[PDB]
């Protein structure tokens, strides 16, 4: 039931290391490697960022900026139709992977060469370092609309929520999870995860206790993973240099 989005006319292997989708389902891309591209299928664009340098994560927020890591350990961010790229002041990164956007403008980096993941409240000068516990090569984050927090910590072979409430580490229920590495959650509370060494894409629906593989076919490498308000799921194929797209909606009368 999959299809392959179609990015045309580009020069460059698409490399996906990551996948967002705002709200006209625009899909973004980045594109990893030595020149790092964002790229952007409506056709195809090429967002103005100038200089990444290995592109690992983005996410667009609700204003359409989109927000991307690169290993110059640093965030970079567009806002919509800009040519001006704004770099965000966190500190101390080291090789950071996936980054999540909330509904008040909060950016959350999983900062995979520390072992932790590290917060910038929207318009402050410095970071925050979240509560989390054990982490070993976090490559995931995601936020939820209830501001739990989500990381695959890739190397434990588990996926931990810190409760909005508790602040409490919760090793979430997923069923024989291998090497979690792209993270979404939808806005039903559902966690998209991929295994990303094992091909797969797994979820777990919201205070359940077990979880399932989406059935996705002929991934290599999925390395992130998006979800509209269709609940659609977006991976980033990376092995494939594809993004490849399945719908969960319903089919009349069958």
């Amino acid at each position: 039931g999959q299809t392959v989005l179609p990015f045309t006319g580009i020069d460059f292997r698409l490399s996906p290391s990551g996948v967002a989708v705002d709200s006209a389902g625009n899909v973004y891309v980045t594109s990893e490697g030595m020149y790092g591209r964002v790229v952007k299928l409506a056709g195809t664009t090429v967002l103005p960022f100038n200089g990444l340098y290995q592109p690992q994560g983005l996410a667009v927020d609700g204003a359409g900026t989109v927000y991307v890591t690169d290993f110059n350990n640093r965030v970079v961010t567009l806002a919509a139709g800009s040519n001006n790229q704004t770099v965000l002041p966190f500190d101390g990164l080291n090789y950071p992977e996936g980054l999540a956007v909330d509904t008040q403008g909060a950016v959350y980096v999983a900062d995979r060469g520390n072992n932790r993941v590290v917060k910038l409240a929207a318009g402050s000068k410095t970071q925050t370092v979240l509560p989390f516990t054990g982490l070993n090569d976090p490559d995931g984050v995601a936020v939820d609309n209830s501001g739990n927090v989500y990381v695959t910590d890739t190397d434990n072979n588990r996926v931990v929520k810190l409760e909005a409430e508790s602040n409490n580490q919760v090793v979430l229920p997923f069923t024989d999870i291998t090497a979690p590495w792209g993270i979404a959650v939808d806005e039903a509370g559902t966690v998209y995860v991929t295994e990303h060494n094992t091909n797969q894409v797994v979820k777990l629906l919201a205070g359940s206790t077990t979880s399932t593989v989406l059935p996705f076919t002929g991934l290599n490498t999925p390395l992130a993973v998006a979800v509209d308000s269709d609940r659609t799921v977006y991976v980033a194929d990376r092995g494939n240099d594809r993004v490849v797209k399945l719908t969960s909606l319903e089919h009349h009368h069958h």
